[PDB]
């Protein structure tokens, strides 16, 4: 097949392909040959295909309505890396996440329900679930409205987005080591995965202040360096196996808040400083905070009471993160806003 | 507003952008230009919530037409969607793009097959010049797939050769707008010359660079940036390009002894951002410069003898050939180049 049917989309601050599972090679060798085709991978150009030269414009939902019981769509993230011929499903993703919903409606998988609609994912990736709500004015999808996110330019429609039983998704536990802090090449840092398999640590503590932007920190050879030793060093620990040539963990720098959030992050995802934050990313980091004694929680802002809204300041503002705490403090719940876009619908093609 | 229109997105040469018909955009400029702003996410320097890729050479327009002109296939208007700014601007060629518009315009129907290579003459509405491509149309079907390859494209796909004659002046009236083969601006030579892209051709030397950077170490100098559009934005006037502050144009071009057996190696900035390889045109006018007596360009170059030259333009990821043909005075009289292109998605773009 030298073509496929396919809908390019913002989903929150990323970009990327969605397709239906049935239009995609079912043998995952040639369908990730065809993706890397598609994107223009390998190439730091990605001219000769859809990717904008970004692994966060490089990225690709394959959706199909689910079987499972209560579920409306199933949805698997795939990674395009961009100047290497490597496709990775290790990892859920909750900013491509957002446009799966819209995109799942426009394509009939799932009925709009009213004005709004409900949609139950499957995150394929790691097994879990989220929900998200999409505008569906006289019962269609709108991406008008006036809702904002950071890093995005103007308004479009809301689409809130819940996160339950996210803890241990991919390490198999909140903490994988076990414990709150771990010294590694002689700092300390937080192991943690609460959706999104993290390495936590104090900016402050490799060198940076955790408020450059992101051509400096992209820039900044020296601490990609020390970060990607961390992270090679942490991989088995996290029952990750050999992350050499994998997406995760993603590592996460934090510093206190400056605009009135919770925490100040500057994330590698994992060599790529991300221009935002990832949504996962985000709730882990968040619930990082909570954890006493962690790098997060000594330069975090955490408010009182069960419903805790964490303020996540990026390189271009914040992502808002809501969490709820069970009776002895562990998160149950994780909300954010993201909003997506329809940007070209047709069919990709293929040499 | 218009909230939609068909659009092919293309890889043209080492370019890539949306390729429309003329009659499915606004014809008011203005309505125009706030849908394509609108299609490419455009301003943003990420271009997250459209489909330009955060590259002025991934943000780019055709508006292609069948040409009423005699002899003419198709009518080609090139557009420049600027990043981070609210600016579209018609004031340049690209003849990158326009290796996507001939297999294009076959695929829409606007020209029709004719063998299994087919003749396309292009008129360029910017600038009012006539390039002339040929598609590979096996069986009478537009294809991608060859034996073609060019440097800042990976793999081989068919190829799109393309001439260019009656190139001098286009868009400053004459091939050296100010009458001299130098002047000096800002305290260092350039050369001033139009055939077929307006540059500013200066020594790499003279603005603190060799001339072989990669386009990041470029992108990253701020020095070098700053030098370099005080020059442009002095030129202007002399080069009948009256005010160039919010223009895409003239084009930077660094030049420096060629290194890897070419006549000359370019860097480029357009204006702003380095470029990733080396424009159509903006080679086209670099090569002629080279055979200039007294122009930094010919300081540098190492010129073919004989009336057909294949000037070899290295850049940070390669080379592009321009092969000239220049007559008894020396003046170049057509310009042959090798691109090739692909279509990518084809369908409808969507603004709010
Ligand atoms: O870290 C990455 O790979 C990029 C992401 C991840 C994300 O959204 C998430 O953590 O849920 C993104 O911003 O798209
Ligand atoms: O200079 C620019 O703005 C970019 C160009 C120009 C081009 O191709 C030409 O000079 O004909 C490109 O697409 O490479
Ligand atoms: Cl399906
Ligand atoms: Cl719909
Ligand atoms: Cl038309």
């Amino acid at each position: 097949m030298d073509s496929a049917p396919c809908m390019w989309m913002r989903g929150g601050t990323s970009k990327g392909g969605y397709f239906l599972r049935a239009d995609l090679p079912a043998d995952t060798a040639a369908r990730d040959a065809f993706l890397l085709a598609v994107m223009g991978s390998p190439d730091p150009r990605q001219i000769d295909g859809m990717g904008g030269a970004d692994p966060l414009t490089s990225m690709v939902a394959v959706v199909s309505k689910s079987e499972r019981p209560g579920i409306d769509v199933d949805y698997l993230f795939l990674q395009v890396f961009v100047d290497q011929a490597i496709v990775t499903d290790a990892q859920n993703c909750g900013n491509i996440l957002a446009g799966v919903g819209p995109f799942a409606i426009e394509r009939g998988l799932v009925a709009a329900s009213g004005d709004e609609t409900r949609v139950a994912i499957f995150m394929e990736n790691t097994g879990q679930v989220a929900v998200a709500t999409v505008r569906t004015p006289g019962g269609s999808v709108t991406y008008a409205g006036d809702a904002a996110i950071d890093g995005v330019p103007g308004t479009h429609a809301p689409i809130p987005t819940e996160f339950r039983d996210t803890a241990g998704s991919s390490c198999g536990a909140l903490l994988p080591s076990g414990n709150a802090v771990d010294v590694v090449n002689g700092l300390p840092v937080t192991l943690i995965d609460n959706g999104m398999p993290c390495v936590v640590m104090k900016a402050a503590d490799v060198g940076i202040t955790g408020y450059e932007d992101r051509d400096s920190l992209d820039a900044n050879a020296e601490l990609k360096a020390k970060i990607e030793a961390i992270r090679l060093a942490v991989g088995e620990l996290m029952n990750l196996g050999d992350v050499t040539e994998k997406s995760v963990p993603k590592m996460m720098l934090v510093a206190p808040p400056r605009d009135g959030g919770a925490v100040c992050v500057r994330s590698f995802i994992p060599h790529r400083a991300h221009a935002t934050i990832g949504v996962l990313g985000a709730v882990s980091v968040a619930t990082a905070c909570l954890i006493p004694g962690s790098p997060a929680a000594e330069v975090a802002v955490v408010p009182e009471g069960a419903r805790k809204t964490l303020s996540i300041e990026h390189p271009t503002g914040e992502m808002s993160c809501v969490l709820e705490v069970d009776d002895a403090g562990n998160v149950v719940s994780a909300a954010l806003l993201r909003t997506a876009r329809k940007l070209m619908d047709g069919v990709v093609f293929v040499l």
